[PDB]
């Protein structure tokens, strides 16, 4: 069936909106939601630290854990569908082959304009590759949506029915108007090709993640 990929506030709300209806959320489910969107940090960076072994974290980090793994579950994604992901550069500090020099000659712009052959080179050193993030990935429907721009834009094609939240309701996020979609953790993505935009002003990574 096709891909979505949405542009229009109303309709990834409309879209979004059907996933939480499949998913009758708790007053559990919509709490773990909540905090997560609030602070992050105390369980992804643990998770990280432990590769994603929940057996390796804190007794109420492990118990945050079960319960957001349990809600995301609670929905997969109706149609195959694009979610973005707006990044700093950071981002690129743990690419392989990647210098900080080319890193450092990458921010440094034509007005705002990126180097034509270190995207090159950075579309060289990335595609063909998985990449795993072993926190939660947050991602959103419409891209910058509520947000700032920023450098890169990770592109992600979900398969249909892979597990996904849609958590742009009130209730339920800490940041409304993101259109955010939360990924479980440890997704995987394989990188199609990394290009810069219209504007040669953002860096676009394009990826297939695996369906789970």
């Amino acid at each position: 069936a096709e891909t979505k990929n949405f542009t229009d506030l109303v309709e990834a709300t409309k879209w979004g909106n059907s996933l939480i209806k499949s998913a009758k959320y708790s007053s559990k489910d919509k709490m773990a939601i909540y905090n997560y969107t609030k602070n992050s940090s105390p369980i992804n960076t643990p998770l990280r630290s432990a590769n994603g072994d929940v057996n390796k974290l804190s007794e109420n980090i492990q118990e945050q854990v079960r319960q957001l793994d349990s809600t995301i579950s609670k929905s997969v994604t109706p149609d195959s569908v694009y979610v973005y992901r707006l990044l700093n550069l950071d981002y690129l500090s743990s690419i392989t082959g990647f210098t900080r020099e080319d890193l450092h000659m990458l921010q440094q712009t034509n007005n705002g304009q990126y180097n034509e052959a270190l995207v090159s080179k950075l579309n060289n050193l990335m595609n063909s590759r998985i990449y795993r993030e072993n926190g939660y990935s947050s991602t959103q429907l419409v891209s910058g949506a509520a947000l700032a721009g920023r450098p890169i834009e990770l592109k992600l094609e979900l398969p249909k029915g892979t597990k996904a939240a849609y958590i742009d309701s009130k209730e339920l996020t800490a940041y409304p108007g993101q259109q955010e979609v939360l990924l479980p953790r440890g997704t995987e993505y394989a990188v199609g090709s990394v290009k810069l935009s219209d504007n040669k002003r953002k860096i676009i990574i394009t990826a297939v993640v695996f369906k789970k």
